[PDB]
């Protein structure tokens, strides 16, 4: 397919799929000749390290004798540019052997892909879905989490080692319930991921005994006055926990905002989309976002990655298309044509210095030159420039589910089969759909020790780390302090475990808030409905004259004995001086 | 003047010019609005540290009690963009003040500029000196050694502590006066340098008894036809020794077709325009150019300076106005706004895995994200890296000669004064015309132990560092091995010193070739005039019959006594058999 790729050859080929670059160029294809392929614009960093990840899980699988002995894995990864048309263009050359002629009478013309990594967004993955699902080649995708890529109608071979954003309004619910709070508010994306985010949180907040104050929506092209309105809205509000399902570019307008008017009280019950969002997660901010609770990936660690990362080189990496790129992107130089050693980097635009140069000849020709014997541990990238692998990890773990997959297939004997009866499948002679149905059935354990198991509708069966927003006292940026888990393969209430000593509210906080719409009612006053007002809210009625109320939170106030009277605080009845 | 600098108050006011962008973009002005400032393109990393080189030699004559006590030295430094334009702007900034006003009537309605360090090219220097020669305002130019500039005429305050290109010829005679060579050839660039250098070398060589076999023009825009004709021409001729007067891009061409056609045997000598280019000395081609001789600008040493660059910060940075770009270039980041810490780069980029994203609008916002925090001894640029400094040592030892030239205005009792007459001039009311006398007159000692005065054209007397291209064993890169120096201070014949110990001919010979014409005659033969062929081109005619050539060079052969005859080979006479 694509001229430009990662490849490698393999008894078994895994194609894999990456934003090496974050979009496209806006060309206006002229039409006036035959239209040439649109060229990618922005370098993703970390797109390349989520690429690394696959290579790397490949090259560790092939070294290691226990995992698909006499088997080698090959792969085929392309660059999707985050966008349709350039996935399109990669999933067609996976699908293209496979059953394309099968269809057709081209068989009598002339690197069988069985499972694909990939995608990032869920728009991309959706459509690269929609034709993986017509020959039932498995797709696993690292980070695309929308609830519709769970309808198994739509998408027969769709898998991922990410969990759907559903459980996450259930979850949030659960906190809520743990830290016995009643008064919360809530605020969501204006979009397919805040809306049904909040009314299924708004939906399992009322089974809970849970009122919610305030509903607003937010988004990033909110008006200055829209955003005004919601942080009336929060400041008017005595609610102090504040769930939000927004993405960091939809939050930020009301964060600034919030952060302008140094609104400090509140308590964040972060969604995964923001949870570890940097463009949130500002030093600058802390003063109303610290001690944000929030649902991240388990945050998971690939040993001797790093130094494999930093084994990467335009001339040694043969099997890696983009490693010339990077190399490229990384030090911003024109790479040298042919050969070695060091050579400083102006050697070809020192030529401007001279008084014989150019007006605007030059300048299109003259660029900053690389040898290849830079060092890449030196620059500030996020290639190496990372704290935690959240999306590295999935992709390991994508091509991990894969290999044990197939070492299934591999391991059954002739009567144990899953096929039609106890049939085992051929791995000489593997098919893509035997692979998905192997993938279906799979229970393995993790290289941290975790069992990983696949849901009906393709999903993880796995935890959320529920995470907490400190400040570092060396770095002094934001870290994220893991003070729990989220297992969604539990039973109701046993799904949740946080560490609250691990906790730190507002910040700095040690003692856990109240988020209570009314303070529990003293002795000598009883519960009182509130007109309009849920539930939750109630008025501390005063007992009426020979009625007390002995203890706190009382429905109502108890009548005194024929011969005895309430004493003046109401608190017990005295008897009456005769 | 222009908005961008790098300022500093002072007693004293210094003007610095430096590229720190090698143009300006190529902008056809629409006219149909007031037209805007055009801007600068490719960031010249060298050129900062050139910058750096002004500022480092202020502040470290501003901190030592000896140099100009009681006074601080003030700075004014601008980017010249290598355009005539962008360093006029600056220039009249400089001059503003001075006399301008003094001219005109405007002294009725409202930082005084003493000296000017710059600029880098011959072309940008001339238009500064054509500007700041009508006020006298001295002029000391770190890179611009044009023999144009010498003409005290045209340039009434141009200084420079770059020697001027013309001895460089006289001094390539001495070199091949040195080590006995008559069988030379020339390659000159086709314009205002190699030319009357090629030329004036000619000339010398002519006086020394030194035969041109060939002389050739090149250029960087020479065709394929071109090219192959002097390639021709330079193996076609038995001359080992090639005189080069061109640049890295005007000879690149022609060294490009030498190392296709793997020509060894060839012995260069080096102008000082590509002596030290990176451009010709590239390990690939040191098959033919090894062990080339050059003359380079002398590799001074600035102790301290290296950590005073790692110093560099956008926002501690204060007087430089050019930190931040530098920052921001060294790193291909739009830095952060607002505020400190440390945060991934993707931060806002990440916003584009969002799958409610952009079609160009996110595009030409979300860009690389830079805390400030970034390491500077880690990214490999020509900043940090670097070999040897040259250029930062002239712009060094320019700041030095004008606080040597306003030490000896502070130190002149008022009687040895060198104005009209015995009278001194005033430190606190110092005019530049009063400086410039005073770096006319100059002699000092220089930081390295060397002295430094200046000519009458204002040209610094100084030496010329002899270089051999030697290939590292460690590295594996061209290494430029001082192995002499060119004195142009010294009478003729004491201004040359090489030790030719140091020398590696062709780049692994210890013995000094041969680059004569003919091959001495031996005993037997006489010296013969070739018809056509000049002076040097002998032949070796033997001897005729009663004739002998007892030693070898001899100009005839000696007859015999009358009773013997010449020996069979001539060498000597044998008697006759009676
Ligand atoms: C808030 O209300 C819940 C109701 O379930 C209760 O458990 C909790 O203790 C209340 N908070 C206070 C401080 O009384
Ligand atoms: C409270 O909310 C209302 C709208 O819901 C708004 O008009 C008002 O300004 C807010 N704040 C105060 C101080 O009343
Ligand atoms: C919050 O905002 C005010 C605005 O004037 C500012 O002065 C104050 O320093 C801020 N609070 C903190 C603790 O930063
Ligand atoms: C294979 O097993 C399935 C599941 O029990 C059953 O539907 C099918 O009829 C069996 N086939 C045979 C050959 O008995
Ligand atoms: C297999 O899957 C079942 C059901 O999810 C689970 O109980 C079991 O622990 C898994 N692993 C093993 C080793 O049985
Ligand atoms: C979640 O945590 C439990 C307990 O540590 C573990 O068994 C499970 O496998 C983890 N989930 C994933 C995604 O591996
Ligand atoms: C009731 O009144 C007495 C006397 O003033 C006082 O000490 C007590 O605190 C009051 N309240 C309660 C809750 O007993
Ligand atoms: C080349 O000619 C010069 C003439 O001055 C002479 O000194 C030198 O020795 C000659 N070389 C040889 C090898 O004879
Ligand atoms: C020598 O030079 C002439 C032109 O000067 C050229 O025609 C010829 O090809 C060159 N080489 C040989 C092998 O004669
Ligand atoms: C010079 O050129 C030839 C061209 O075929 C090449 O094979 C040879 O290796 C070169 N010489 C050296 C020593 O590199
Ligand atoms: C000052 O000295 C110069 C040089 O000797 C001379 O031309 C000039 O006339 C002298 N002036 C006086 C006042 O004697
Ligand atoms: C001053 O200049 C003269 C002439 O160039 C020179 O001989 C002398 O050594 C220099 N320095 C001193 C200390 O006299
Ligand atoms: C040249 O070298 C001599 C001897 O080391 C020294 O006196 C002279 O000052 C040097 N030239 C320069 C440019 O300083
Ligand atoms: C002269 O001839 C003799 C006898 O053949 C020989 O030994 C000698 O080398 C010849 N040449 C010279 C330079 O003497
Ligand atoms: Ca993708
Ligand atoms: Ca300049």
């Amino acid at each position: 397919g694509p001229d430009q790729r990662a490849q490698k050859k393999g008894d078994i080929i895994l194609g894999g799929l990456f934003p090496i670059h974050f979009g496209v160029a806006a060309k206006d294809q002229d039409l006036k000749s035959r239209p040439e392929s649109v060229e990618c614009i922005r370098y993703n960093f970390r797109g390349f390290r989520w690429l690394q990840a696959m290579i790397f899980a490949i090259e560790e699988i092939n070294s290691s004798p226990a995992l698909l002995p006499n088997l080698t894995l090959g792969y085929r990864i392309f660059d999707t540019c985050n966008t349709v048309s350039k996935a399109l263009e990669a999933t067609l050359s996976f699908v293209a052997q496979n059953k394309i002629d099968s269809l057709n009478l081209d068989e009598f013309c002339n690197p069988s892909t069985i499972a694909v990594v990939g995608a990032t967004g869920s728009g991309v993955s959706t459509a690269v879905a929609n034709l993986l699902g017509l020959f039932y080649i498995p797709q696993v995708s690292y980070a695309s989490s929308s609830r519709l890529l769970s309808n198994k109608n739509q998408f027969k071979s769709f898998l991922r080692t990410i969990p759907n954003d559903e459980h996450q309004a259930t979850a949030m619910a659960d906190i809520i319930e743990y830290f016995r709070w009643n008064w919360v508010g809530t605020i969501a994306a204006d979009d397919d991921y805040g809306r049904p985010g909040i009314e299924k949180f708004r939906e399992e907040a009322e089974e809970r005994d849970i009122c919610i104050d305030f509903s607003e929506l937010i988004s990033q092209y909110s008006d200055e006055e829209e955003i005004q309105h919601v942080v009336e809205v929060i400041q008017n509000s005595t609610a102090k926990v504040i769930v939000v399902f927004s993405s960091g570019p939809d939050l930020e307008p009301l964060i600034k905002e919030i952060v302008r008017r140094n609104i400090t009280g509140k308590i964040w019950l972060a969604s995964e989309a923001w949870a570890s969002s940097s463009l949130i997660a500002m030093p600058q901010y802390f003063h109303v976002v610290g001690g944000t609770i929030g649902f991240a990936l388990k945050a998971g660690q690939i040993p001797g990655f790093r130094e494999f990362l930093k084994k990467v080189h335009p001339r040694k990496s043969v099997h890696n298309g983009f490693a010339k790129e990077f190399w490229e992107e990384t030090f911003n130089c024109h790479l040298q044509e042919g050969a070695k050693g060091p050579l400083p980097v102006d050697t070809f635009l020192r030529g401007h210095e001279e008084s014989g140069d150019r007006f605007s000849q030059s300048s299109t020709a003259f660029r900053p030159l690389c040898t290849g014997d830079e060092n890449i541990n030196s620059v500030e990238t996020p290639y190496i420039d990372y704290t935690h692998l959240r999306i590295s990890y999935n992709v390991y773990l994508a091509v991990y589910s894969i290999a044990h997959a197939l070492q299934d297939i591999y391991t059954c004997l002739p009567g144990r089969g899953l096929f039609t009866n106890g049939s085992c499948a051929d791995i000489k002679k593997v098919e893509a759909w035997q692979v998905l149905k192997h993938l279906r059935h799979l229970n393995f354990t993790n290289n941290m020790g975790e069992q990983v198991t696949f849901d009906e509708c393709g999903d993880l069966v796995g935890n959320y780390s529920i995470i907490n927003w400190h400040l570092s006292p060396e770095d002094g940026s934001i870290v994220f302090k893991e003070v729990g888990y989220y297992n969604v393969y539990a039973k109701k209430g046993e799904r949740l475990f946080i560490n609250e000593e691990k906790i730190l509210w507002s910040g700095f906080s040690r003692e856990v808030p109240f988020s209570n719409c009314s303070r529990d009612c003293l002795a000598g006053t009883r519960k009182g409905i509130i007109e309009g007002e849920p539930t939750c809210c109630f008025e501390c009625v005063e007992c009426p004259d020979g009625e007390y109320s002995d203890e706190t939170d009382a429905s109502a106030c108890n009548k005194c004995p024929d011969d005895f009277w309430s004493n003046e605080n109401h608190t017990s009845c005295i008897a009456k001086e005769i």
